């Protein structure tokens, strides 16, 4: 099938056609993997505005969007709100645990999840879901193993790219 | 027509010339497409210093300089005032209600006002105007639509790029 | 105005949906540009199996064929065969006089006609027809003429990615059929 | 799973290992697509070396090579000759054919073969093999339904490429030996 | 020996068999190489999340981590705390004397410890050390003295990259 | 002559060799040309680490180094400060009336000056100096006007090129 | 000033504005730098068919073109024709004396003459005239000492480059006229 | 240390000072690894001839020249002709044959040796001699093994950058005189 990074195959689009939770790391796939570190203690991280713009797209068309993070950080939760995302597991580290989670309380089935990564950690729960998506960037060891390899990399529109597939294979694009 | 970054179409020069104000989009135009993000609350952008140069040169050579944006923010006011960009519309629903108001205003015609956008939120207004211009690394959808795409990406010179057009054009570069 | 190799604009995909005629240049389009010449007054020249392919969708798709090029060969008679081309003019730098021959002997008025070119002795014809197409290592000074500017380069796969366009725009791309050769 | 051209999936490796028989295009897999033409009717193509040593690191490592091409030419006669290659099918575009004869003359099944191709024309074949490989700068509608991509270009190595992936998934690439010829 | 990111050889896999000791400079191999200042006086480095990961591998896998830094700067020191190293010498003269004293204190030989430097004021130690690594946009006079050159850059993972070879060399990937 | 970075012409070794004083542009030279502005106030911008090393190099070899800039800011000065630079004209936007000064108090004649920018407003001062430097990634119409044009990108070490240059026409590297 | 590749100096326009006469190097300037041999004795070499359409501008806007190569080979004489060269030095490693002979012949002062080069066998004649040029691609020895590098490689159009150069300069680019052969 | 290619180490240039004979692979070394087949059994090769200066400059500069290749054409005397090579051993895919018989003809020790290699069946010799050298674009497997790595692909000047090693290594750069044929 057609999209606007080049083709796909007819299995990706049919994965993504069925997807009803997008389930997003945060660093190296919303962000650009970097952590910024101050002397007064201050932490930034960098998100992509046009990411933003397809998660907002993702959500008023019928596609929950969840983040799964290790650690609790106000930018994340302050980054969550500005978008509209609802679903927010915090300080877990293990996925598995979250997802698990997030699936019985929405009552949705894992062929019915995207979930996009970028380290071997993030792989346990790809493993499970209808659509795992690798970031262009990833670590080499993970690009394999995901059914879809953004062209985009990690903060610089890999979610947009992603949101765009799933509108696309719904007829929402 | 020779240009600095390559050639351009002697259509692209013909509405160049035109041109009486140059509306710029924020994020990914201006800026990197990154919003920074910290725990404090803090939000930080990016802007390009050679951009600035761009702006000055173009308010001084009889161009007007607009930006509109969704959402007011301190940072994006104290880069106008820093360069002198005095039409400033923030907290918008979308861009043509500030587009139109603008061109009321100002007393200028669509045909002689330029656009600047990275995204497919900037195509309604983008649409209407004289010289419509994608930055290089826009949105794969915007791309195409474009009057101009230019050489350098957002945040690193596209700005200064479209203000370098306008100003050969006009017999001021 | 998704493609494979990457988006276009609503107003060339209306343009290519048009074309009954895709004329090309031969060196730097079917070619990279190489004159390949020897010492007993040999030559060679180097044509790409996809853009066969490409042309023999073409040709078996209701889109005629011809070639208008400044140097003359009888390779180029040659590869004309193998690929079922029957419109072909040689020696022919003022390629005006050979585009209103095919005007005339094909019936055909120019906006349904396109022209891939690389340099710019190829901008008369281009700036007549319906579809202009520049290949995406073209003069630089003829890129910003054309309607479209190929991502592929000329010999590479630029003239694939034409007849893949004009195809996809007839409707015609999933069910056309060529020969790779 | 790591190679010396980057890491593989658990599942094309696995299909590697059970490779017995690798069936080739050869323009655009072999070569670069290039087709050279002479105004005396002469022809040439070329080939790479590299990917000779790996033919004969296939065929001498109990795997056989098999060609199908859609052109017709006595110099792919020789570059099998110069190779040890005895399987060799030209002028044929539909590719089903000759892969059925392969079948039955092998007595192979097709999960036991892969084959490498660049154009849509080698779809139908590839769909029905056990592995399936597009090469790098394959025509981009094709790339997506392959198994493997390659990361070497037609013509410079891609062949080469899959050579080194099969050996490597039996546990023969250490010990292979061939002739960059 | 295959690496998921190309070829190494047989002399740099052995070198890596052998580490006991991982030694990280600062700025251009752990950081892209900037350091972000401000007009309160702020100052930011950016470090990488991936190679955060690798290092707590490494860590959990009997491989030490030390950093030896030129100033003191809390930043530093929270970074080193987040991800569990505790040889860190700062405000140094050399870096050749918290080499010597690190390796007295853990009595672990030259040949044992590993470096990843990015200028040529890291080579005194590299030269040294059983496995010296310059980071893929090191300075052009340290990359061919380096017994091992990344092919991630400095603050993109090189150190991580450095991590998954000495864990594959160690069979603990 | 031979570099550590390609070829430079006879000329250009010649015009290092006599190099007493080194003037450096801030933006798009000793910075990434973005400046980070936030919802606070805050201003930052972004300096390289192993440009500092050949900044102290220089120094250390007797060869002075000045900025002039636009603007006063306390994170210019404060790089200045720990890089033991003390010739610094702020809020100046010419740069000839801080060059000519410059020259007086230091009796240094212009033959003996190097300069190193990005933009148009570099020209009129790069023009008078002894070896004018265009960083790689300047505007299009500075680069061919420069006696050298340094290979890496301004922020990334091209001011650490050029102290290379210097020292090495100087026998010093 | 800007052109169609990119800026160039003050310097390098004014050098161009004064030239005459363009001198090429014909291998890695006029080819890529690649000799064709085979078994019979046979020989080729390939030209880029847009630097035919920059020398023939050329020669019809008042600029002389000359070649000066180490090499020795009739297939040049045949290429030299079909461009309409009329000045050709072949097995000339000691390109001074066919320089020493052109000016004389052409009754031209150095600073008229233009020189094309991409190794250091061309660097003593490129020493003395009003402009020196290396393509992109030319030995990294040879690229400082040149007054213009071009963007373009050997054998890709550094020629054509050189010749739009001087044409710009001279006010002559958007009337000249060539073949694209 | 430094190069006009960029740094090298202490290590290499110490190898190189002491290089009396360098030997060449030549299919991917001194070519792309393309191997043109015609068919009435024409073949063809292409060399670089700014790897020819090289050459010159080695031979010329008190550096022997061997090659060790294992096709077998008469297009490589031929060339060995033009440049001067004396030493040709081809049809040889044992290539520690020739290396022995090198090593006596020329009465040199190993350690005096350089090799240029690119692909698995060059490091049995590579193994053995005092400079080991893998082109840029070698077999991946190849390029670890090598003393130095070129910055240059096969064909396109890897064997000049290995000349022009020796000559700056042996104080011989600035004088050394070649032909670039
Ligand atoms: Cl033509
Ligand atoms: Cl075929
Ligand atoms: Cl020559
Ligand atoms: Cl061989
Ligand atoms: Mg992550
Ligand atoms: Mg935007
Ligand atoms: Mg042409
Ligand atoms: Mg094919
Ligand atoms: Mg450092
Ligand atoms: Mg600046
Ligand atoms: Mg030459
Ligand atoms: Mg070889």
């Amino acid at each position: 099938l057609a999209t606007c990074y080049g083709p796909v195959s007819a299995d990706v689009m049919a994965k993504a056609e069925n997807i009803r939770l997008l389930i997003l790391d945060v660093d190296g796939v919303l962000s650009d993997g970097l952590i910024y570190m101050g002397n007064n203690g201050e932490e930034l991280k960098a998100f992509n505005v046009r990411d933003g713009y397809g998660i907002r797209c993702a959500l008023t068309s019928d596609i929950e969007v969840a983040i799964i993070t290790g650690r609790k950080a106000k930018l994340v939760e302050d980054r969550c709100a500005t978008l509209g995302i609802t679903h927010l597991y915090q300080g877990q580290s293990n996925k598995l645990i979250a997802f698990s989670d997030l699936l019985e309380k929405l009552a949705i089935a894992p062929e019915n999840v995207a979930y996009v990564g970028d380290d071997l950690i993030d792989w346990p729960v790809m493993e499970k879901v209808g659509l795992s998506v690798a970031v262009a960037d990833a670590h080499p060891l993970l690009i394999p193993r995901a059914d879809y390899v953004t062209r985009i990399a990690g903060g610089r529109g890999a979610v947009r790219e992603v949101c765009d597939l799933l509108l696309l294979a719904q007829g929402k694009l």
